[PDB]
């Protein structure tokens, strides 16, 4: 994990939220596909409560667009200071803050309630009450005197077990730590990557544990989830660009019971 | 009696309109704030997108009618016919078009407008592509002058006859009284084929709005005006709707008192 101490939120975001993975025009792209995910989970209208954490935002927000209107109090929460700093930029439209109005805008599209995206940012900016730390090998993720609101209704997760885990063991270890934060009879959102083994950002070069689906779904079940849902992206040719190996993308959709 | 000096009036008036200054007006917020669905300009995008998603209205060939600087009035229209004509009496107006059809910078920004649309046709579309199209459509910026009885003036190069016509907040401002507006629907109706479209936006019960230095005249008319006119000039009136000017959104650039939207078909 001392890997993590070289990467740089910028090239992050550069290398996988900038075109072209980071266009989102074609909706046959792993943006549209992600929200899309996320969109119509909450659509349901079966995932809900008063307050959701975000485990392992990195300097990214596009996990929380369709959440944060089912949740009044948001949690977002990372490893590294420089991500949080990244995030804080961004909450307080800070000078040289990341773009994320595509994701915004398409985030409204796909919900189809006619929303503006000023709006959407406005309720996530708003909702999201704490930036935090958070290391999820930690039995206790986020201390002993968190300001989170505990248990939470739900939780979000997108990249994060399978990038900080050396082995299927340990990002086994690493859900059974999260799952605790969770309410029993919560909600899980996960997404990841699958079959990955490395990626970059900057100078940093992280190891990846290389899972697929049937582990994914397994290893929630070990960890005491229902799953409700379970589905399978697979990255297309021109968005393997040499930033990582990803195979391809996985979205989960997992309850406490 | 004379349509002549009144005309000229009008013509002359228009010498000092600035099209920034209208795009401030009447497109920057509070109007052009499109979050607010009770405001004009979501209210007028969703007349003309409600309108195509019909089907009813196609073909191969739209013109706007004093088109001015913006393009609002051909997003969701665009996505429905192959060849479009953008025209306005000055010159300036078309330069500004020119500039945002050559997407240049310093052009005026219409993404808001680009986004809304897509978001209100609900068909996934990213604004980006929306522009790209509307960009890509239109074939020509032409001038035109609706008091003459061929506004695009004989050997025009315009596909004529048209299979639909848009307008928007155009006949009610270039004239001086009701029969001038009336001759001015007769005009352009000739661009228009027999069973073609007409999609026509204005202000209803305005008598002026500013442009920078310039205060304009316009004829303040009524649902029914528009109704008789439209009928007057051979059309069937398929659709006429009013929005009525909220308390806010009345910001001295102008006396409307509210907006109408007619969809109207050429009998043939
Ligand atoms: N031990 C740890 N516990 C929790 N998060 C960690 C961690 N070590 C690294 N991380 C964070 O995990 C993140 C994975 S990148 C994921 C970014 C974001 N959630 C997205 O969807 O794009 C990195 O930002 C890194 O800072
Ligand atoms: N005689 C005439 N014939 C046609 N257009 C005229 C005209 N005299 C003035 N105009 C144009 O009528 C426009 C009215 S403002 C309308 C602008 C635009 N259609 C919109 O929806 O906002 C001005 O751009 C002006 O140049």
């Amino acid at each position: 994990a001392s890997a993590y101490q070289r990467f740089e939120p910028r090239a992050y975001l550069r290398n996988n939220y900038a075109p072209p993975r980071g266009d989102l025009c074609n909706p046959n792209g792993v943006g549209p596909w992600k929200l899309r995910c996320l969109a119509q989970t909450f659509a349901t209208g079966e995932v809900s409560g008063r307050t959701l954490i975000d485990i392992g935002s990195g300097p990214t927000v596009y996990q929380l667009l369709s959440a944060c209107s089912h949740f009044e109090d948001i949690t977002m929460t990372d490893f590294l200071e420089v991500n949080r700093q990244e995030l804080g930029r961004w909450l307080q439209e800070e000078p040289g803050a990341f773009n994320w109005s595509m994701y915004s805008q398409h985030a409204c599209l796909i919900e189809g309630k006619g929303e503006c995206w000023q709006d959407k940012e406005r309720q996530l900016r708003a909702r999201v009450k704490r930036v935090l730390p958070i290391d999820v090998h930690q039995p206790q993720p986020l201390g002993a005197g968190s300001p989170a609101p505990l248990p939470a209704d739900a939780l979000v997760s997108a990249f994060c077990l399978e990038a900080v885990s050396p082995d299927l063991a340990s990002f086994q270890r690493a859900l059974d730590h999260i799952t605790t934060l969770l309410r029993p009879g919560g909600h899980l959102l996960l997404i990841g990557a699958l079959e990955e083994s490395w990626y970059l950002a900057g100078e940093a070069r992280l190891t990846v544990v290389p899972v697929s689906e049937e582990e994914v779904r397994e290893a929630l079940v070990r960890s005491g989830y229902k799953v409700r849902d379970l589905r399978t992206y697979i990255m297309p040719a021109h968005l393997q660009t040499g930033v990582d190996d990803v195979k391809g993308v996985f979205f989960a959709w997992a309850q406490k019971v």
